[PDB]
C-alpha cells in the first residue's frame, strides 16, 4: 500500500507515534517519505547482506527475521514480511523499540540526513488530524 501523506500521519497518530520518545509526528512522516516513499511494500538489500523492510525500512540485521541474514537477531520478534503489510502496526511497534535503543531517530540515517534540523511539521501541515 502506498499511503497518502496525511493518511499516514493519521495512522501513525492513532498508533501513538506523535511525540513518542519526544519525536513529533512530522519526524516520523518525514522518515517514512525518504525511507520508502510511503510504500509499505518497499524492500532494499544492504551491503552487509541484511534487508530493510516496509514503510520505515527496518533492517533484518537486528530487528526482524527473514531467514537469510546470517548472525542476525530478531529483536522485534516478527518475520520481516510483517513489516510489509498494508496495516502499519508491526512497523510501528518495532519502530517504538528501535527509537528507544539509545540513539533515538538517528537509528534511521535518512532521518538524520534529510529530516533532522528541518521544519518537519511541514509534513503534517494541512492534514485533518
Ligand atoms: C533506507 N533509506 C536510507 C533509503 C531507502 N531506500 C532507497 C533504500
Ligand atoms: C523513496 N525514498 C527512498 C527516497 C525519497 N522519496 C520519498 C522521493
Ligand atoms: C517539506 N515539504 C516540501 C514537504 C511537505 N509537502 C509534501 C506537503
Ligand atoms: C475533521 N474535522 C472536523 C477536524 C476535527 N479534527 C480531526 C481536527
Ligand atoms: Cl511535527
Ligand atoms: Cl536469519
Ligand atoms: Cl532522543
Ligand atoms: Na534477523
Amino acid at each position: 500500500k502506498v499511503f497518502g501523506r496525511c493518511e499516514l500521519a493519521a495512522a501513525m497518530k492513532r498508533h501513538g507515534l506523535d511525540n513518542y520518545r519526544g519525536y513529533s509526528l512530522g519526524n516520523w512522516v518525514c522518515a517514512a517519505k525518504f525511507e520508502s516513499n510511503f510504500n509499505t511494500q518497499a524492500t532494499n538489500r544492504n551491503t552487509d547482506g541484511s534487508t530493510d523492510y516496509g514503510i520505515l525500512q527496518i533492517n533484518s540485521r537486528w530487528w526482524c527475521n527473514d531467514g537469510r541474514t546470517p548472525g542476525s537477531r530478531n529483536l522485534c520478534n516478527i518475520p520481516c514480511s510483517a513489516l510489509l503489510s498494508s496495516d502499519i502496526t508491526a512497523s510501528v511497534n518495532c519502530a517504538k523499540k528501535i527509537v528507544s535503543d539509545g540513539n533515538g531517530m538517528n537509528a534511521w540515517v535518512a532521518w538524520r540526513n534529510r529530516c533532522k534540523g528541518t521544519d518537519v511539521q511541514a509534513w503534517i501541515r494541512g492534514c485533518r488530524l
